[PDB]
């Protein structure tokens, strides 16, 4: 549980974060580092707290925090946590707008099932960049425009979540976000109308019509988590497979 027992194989973005492997086992992993040494003993007590409830989040559909590492020789924090290959979803949609090819329905609702299960593990106790994929098309949840801004807390819930997932298995879909503008108060107006394309038509109307209830302006008419999953578009192939 120290920084050695593990060699980086390089990087994958810049805090910042490294492929690693872990030497006694040849475990691949990686870890995200943050430098806590420009941060006050509060700051440091919050980062502590925080990363501890990460610890006890165990659920297929959310990227597993194994470990955390202290090198107080560099005041650098290591999260040590699994290897998604697959990248985020972000890379995804980005590939599919640059290749002109749109994502399979099939992809669409085995994200939207797993996405909506890991919503579910959170309230018992949100954009693509933050959405990543394993090896075996599972989906893990992690860690400008907000383009995903539900009007609700435009203004002032966890119907916003469901609003936010609308936005995006919406872009999934369209490879755009349903609401777009030039300005963040245009982007405003647009979210309040709440009107949009429909996604592309290679998209079932029931898979339309599940997104489109998310992105309902009234957060009561928005589908529960559970009402979501009871949808017969979602099966058993659309959840996580180890
Ligand atoms: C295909 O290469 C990429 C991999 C990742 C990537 C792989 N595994 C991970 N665990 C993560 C990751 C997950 C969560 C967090 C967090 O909670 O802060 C951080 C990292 C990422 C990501 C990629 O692009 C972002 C890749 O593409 C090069
Ligand atoms: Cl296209
Ligand atoms: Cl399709
Ligand atoms: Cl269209």
């Amino acid at each position: 549980s120290r920084a050695e027992d593990y060699e980086v194989l390089y990087t994958i973005g810049t805090g910042r974060c490294q492929k690693i492997r872990r030497k006694s086992d040849g475990k691949i992993l990686v870890w995200k580092e943050l430098d806590y040494g420009s941060m006050t003993e509060a700051e440091k007590q919050m980062l502590v707290s925080e990363v501890n409830l990460l610890r006890e989040l165990k659920h297929p559909n959310i990227v597993r925090y194994y470990d955390r590492i202290i090198d107080r020789t560099n005041t650098t924090l290591y999260i040590v946590m699994e290897y998604c290959e697959g990248g985020d979803l972000a890379s995804v949609i980005t590939k599919g707008t640059k290749e002109r090819q749109y994502l399979d329905e099939e992809f669409v609702l085995r994200v939207m099932t797993q996405l909506t299960l890991a919503l579910k593990e959170c309230h018992r106790r949100l954009k693509p960049a933050n959405v990543f994929l394993d090896g075996k098309q599972n989906v893990k949840l992690g860690d400008g425009t907000p383009y995903y801004m539900s009007p609700e807390q435009m203004n002032r819930n966890e119907k916003s979540d469901i609003w936010s997932l609308g936005c995006l298995l919406y872009e999934l879909c369209a490879l755009m976000p349903p609401f777009t503008a030039f300005s963040q108060k245009e982007l405003a107006g647009k979210i309040r109308e709440g009107k949009f394309r429909r996604i592309p038509y290679r998209y079932s109307d029931e898979l339309n019509e599940i997104i489109t209830r998310m992105l309902n302006l009234k957060d009561y008419h928005r589908p529960s988590v559970e009402e979501i999953l009871e949808n017969p578009l979602i099966l058993e192939h659309h959840h996580h497979h180890h």
